[PDB]
């Protein structure tokens, strides 16, 4: 039987009790990583990571930071192998910039072939080393030419775009690499992209805010999540007619987060909360296990909820080899109203939830996962059993998946020191917590999980945070990013992976 | 009679002996600048300055430096008039940055407002201190998403995204603004950008530079002058009959430079030197003066030298209602072979010409101009005589065209500290040699030059250079760029201007 802790301290971090081979023999560990976040601009196009964190540097991070130069694993590509070395890693995550390998978007147009190169030369080292490559087709980086010539995602042009995108990585790549990753987080670019505007390409609507230089907050996000389902699937569909003899896989990433009522045992909570689990998840589950959106958002998107023709739900149903699902923490939800009148009606206003981190007894869910200095009340707080309810949710929910954990991990403040930077003892905390958790549900639940890729390899830059946070687990000095350092957390890894 | 000086030392920064007096009562006086070199990204979209800074840093300048925040004139550009005021200036060159006022290229895509407004802000403050705007609609950069569409002014597609982008800035600031600029040194892009790729767009052939992405420098830089010729003749015709009634004038900008024999009792030398003439200046006065481009290049070039039709001979010729002439330096001319066959030929190659500060008797032509410290040889050397040669030869040429010098000036190293950039003394030197000699040609030959302005206002991005070099007649600190505080030469043209 596994005990599994939930609040501080924590006692996981001794690998004589939690180690890889609390797991079974061919499980992966490694670690991930996206492209704008590590490599810098050298050598690719412009992508609306650029154009966003350029005409809206306040957005781009209290630093108003950038991924310019950031770590620089265009040139130090190797020094991410070496690290992963260091680890003994058998898995590593990292992202295509499609700005990289087609800089003018449109495959039509050409092809960089250095760039290309650079790639191959990643993924050689890489399985030279014995590690795993699990690459994302697409973390964001949309070519600006794209999103100036049709505004990306929002219309249905980006199908055929990213499907020739795709096809290109598969034809130059899928000999070497066998777990692809489609779209990164699907909830995260329709709603903090085109909802709230703190993500590329930020769009919204005028009184949501004002900066946003086109926009609707209430619409957009459902017609730019639809086009990444359709896109998602096109992918999918192409990877497994025009490339099954590579013999890999394809999924999408999933942002999860477990969701519990602000007041269990008030009806209206638990209805919340459940709508939370449709809204949040079933957004994009639904349509990837059914063909369908959830009823409830039928229900309550109404007009602004797009359909999928028979031909298009056949496409995205059952449109996945595996899921790979980033988890970091759970909210507790409460009601809330959904004024779809109101100008500054959001898509995220339509689930009728509001989320905390502190539930209606005041009770905080777990440790402190974000310290937010500007309102101390929206700090978040992380909760280790999240991830045993949420890989047993899919399981359940979603007809047993197979799943690979391609992102969890925590930052530590961008204005401690070094000595401070490298002595995170928080992150091994979070790490193992988790770690735990997951052991006990693959256990308990027989839920089908296959690997886990802890964010991130390195410090890098952070979207909305610029360099004012730090998430790896090898620490990168920003007056010279050569080397990559192992940190507490990742010496404790390395440990973890070889007991 | 007057008389001016040609080698150090200068006398004529004594504003006793030659002042704005010197000049006619309603000649202008005042700096220049551009959008990319001032603003910063903030509040607008992506070009193709900040995507070949960013894709090729070590092409951008020694420092990797780029126009990202700049001496952010978005913010300080009542600091911009604040020192223009101080100057008693009566001219203000700046330029519209495309990708401010329509950031998806296409006009039918959208405007932005807010950059709209931003420029309405300058103007009407300009106005309100008496300066008179000089507007540069195209100084280099050219929106991203067109060079990604369809690789920018090598396609014919240029003309009208060019036109509706012109369109605009008559409609929203021609009620105001009376003195246009269309583009910036019609030379500089086909030659830089396309030719040897020191400039954006960054294309050429691939043994000229194996790091441009593309191109041909052999065939581009004729193409893409040939377009920047058609898309600045339409937007003449666009301004003169349908902005008439604004009362304003509109013109190309000229780089210009005077050419002498490297040994002028050498027949090829001084041949060489005739052809420099064609084809740096002529490649553009031929067409606007005459529809044509001149016999010798027609000759020479032959295939790679696209052909007018009838109509767009007729559009070309005399669209301009002045001349915008920026001079700098002045070369000696030797002959030099044109290997047509070579795979590193260049478009620069078929002048037949190489070009140098020191003649063959060991001249050097004038005082420094600009130390490169690479290579010693390869340091330019300044004549101010070069300003009456050119301003002579366009009177005698080019049918007594009505002309604005546009830029003027010299560069100061970014290694001297603050102290030593503000006692620029060779800045004042250069400034007063080029002004007594502009006076001279305009007593002595009748030419119709009506202003004058220097290259630049305050400190900023240069390009190819960063923050290596300082061309400020105002200097700025790079690490708090709010002030602009005028240097020695700031304060000589202050008292020159209102001795
Ligand atoms: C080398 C080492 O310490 N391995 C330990 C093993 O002894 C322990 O039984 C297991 C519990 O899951 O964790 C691991
Ligand atoms: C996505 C997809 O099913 N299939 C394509 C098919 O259309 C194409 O003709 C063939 C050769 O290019 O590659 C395959
Ligand atoms: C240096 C190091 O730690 N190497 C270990 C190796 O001993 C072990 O057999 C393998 C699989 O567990 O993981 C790796
Ligand atoms: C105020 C002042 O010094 N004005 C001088 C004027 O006396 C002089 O005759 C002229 C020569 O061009 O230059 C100016
Ligand atoms: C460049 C040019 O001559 N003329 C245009 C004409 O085509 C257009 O119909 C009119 C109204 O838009 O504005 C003018
Ligand atoms: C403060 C200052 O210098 N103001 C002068 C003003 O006296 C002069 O009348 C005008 C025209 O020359 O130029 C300005
Ligand atoms: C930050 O920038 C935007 C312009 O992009 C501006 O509208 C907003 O007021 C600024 N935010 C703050 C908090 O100052
Ligand atoms: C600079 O950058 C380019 C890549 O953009 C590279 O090909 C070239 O070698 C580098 N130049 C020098 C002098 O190192
Ligand atoms: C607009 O929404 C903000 C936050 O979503 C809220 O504080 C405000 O009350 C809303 N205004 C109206 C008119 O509903
Ligand atoms: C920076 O880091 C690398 C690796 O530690 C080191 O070898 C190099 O000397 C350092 N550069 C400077 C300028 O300190
Ligand atoms: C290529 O041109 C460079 C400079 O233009 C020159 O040094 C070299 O000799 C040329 N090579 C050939 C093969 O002509
Ligand atoms: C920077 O420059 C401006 C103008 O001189 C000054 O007012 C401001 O205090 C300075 N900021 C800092 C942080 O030094
Ligand atoms: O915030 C941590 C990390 N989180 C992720 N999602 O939750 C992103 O996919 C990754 O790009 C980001 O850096
Ligand atoms: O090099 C000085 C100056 N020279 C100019 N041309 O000669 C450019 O138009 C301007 O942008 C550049 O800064
Ligand atoms: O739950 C979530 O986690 C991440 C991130 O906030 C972790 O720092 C994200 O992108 C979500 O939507
Ligand atoms: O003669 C010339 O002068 C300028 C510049 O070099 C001055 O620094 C330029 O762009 C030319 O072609
Ligand atoms: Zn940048």
């Amino acid at each position: 039987e596994i005990t599994c802790q939930e609040n501080l301290p924590f006692t996981c971090g001794n690998t004589d009790a939690l180690n890889s081979s609390s797991f079974s023999s061919d499980f992966i560990f490694g670690v991930a990583s996206s492209a704008y976040q590590i490599e810098g601009t050298i050598g690719r196009g412009l992508n609306i990571w650029d154009g966003f964190t350029h005409r809206y540097p306040n957005k781009s991070g209290p630093d108003h930071g950038n991924g310019d130069t950031t770590c620089d694993s265009f040139s130090y590509w190797q020094k991410d192998i070496d690290v992963l070395d260091e680890l003994n890693a058998t898995g590593y995550r990292f992202s295509i910039a499609w700005s990289r390998i087609i800089p003018r978007g449109k495959r039509s147009r050409g092809v960089n072939e250095k760039g290309i190169d650079y790639y191959h030369g990643l993924i050689s080292g890489l399985i030279k080393k014995g590690i795993t490559p699990f690459v994302t087709l697409f973390h964001w980086d949309l070519p600006q030419t794209l999103q100036d010539e049709y505004e990306g995602f929002l219309d249905p042009q980006i199908i055929d775009d990213f499907k020739d995108y795709a096809d290109l990585c598969f034809e130059e790549f899928g000999d070497s690499v066998k777990y692809w990753l489609t779209i990164n987080q699907l909830y995260s670019v329709p709603t903090r992209g085109y909802g709230s505007a703190l993500d590329a390409p930020g769009r919204c609507s005028p009184t949501v805010d004002p900066s946003c230089y086109a926009g609707n907050s209430s619409t957009e996000p459902y017609i730019v999540a639809h086009h990444q389902l359709l896109a998602h699937a096109k992918v999918v569909d192409l990877y497994r007619k025009n490339y099954t003899h590579q013999g890999g896989k394809i999924g999408p990433t999933m942002i999860t987060r477990w969701f519990l009522p602000y007041n269990d045992t008030d009806r209206h909570s638990i209805a919340a909360t459940e709508r939370m689990k449709e809204f949040f998840l079933g957004w994009f589950m639904g349509p990837l296990t059914n063909g369908t959106y959830p009823q409830i958002m039928i229900d309550t998107v109404g007009e602004r909820l797009p359909s999928f023709s028979p031909e298009e739900s056949n496409l995205v149903k059952g449109s996945y080899d595996f899921l790979g699902l980033n988890y970091y923490f759970t909210q507790y939800a409460q009601p809330s109203p959904n004024p779809v009148n109101s100008t500054n009606h959001t898509a995220m206003m339509d689930a009728g939830a509001k989320l905390t981190y502190i539930n209606a007894s005041g009770h905080y869910i777990g440790p402190l996962f974000e310290k937010d200095k500007a309102d101390s009340t929206d700090n978040i707080y992380y909760y280790p059993k999240g991830i045993y309810s949420v890989m047993d949710y899919f399981k359940n929910k979603y007809y047993n998946p197979l799943i690979y954990v391609t992102e969890n991990g925590i930052s530590t403040p961008g204005d401690e020191n070094r000595n401070q930077s490298m002595l995170d003892y928080t992150r091994i905390d979070y790490l193992c917590s988790h770690l735990c958790f997951l052991n006990k549900v693959i256990k308990e639940k027989d839920v089908n999980v296959k690997g886990y890729l802890a964010w991130a390899l390195g410090d890098n830059y952070e979207f909305n945070k610029g360099f004012t946070v730090r998430f790896g687990l090898s620490y990168i000095d920003w007056n010279n990013v050569t080397d990559r350092d192992l940190k507490k957390s990742g010496q404790w890894y390395q440990s973890f992976i070889s007991p």
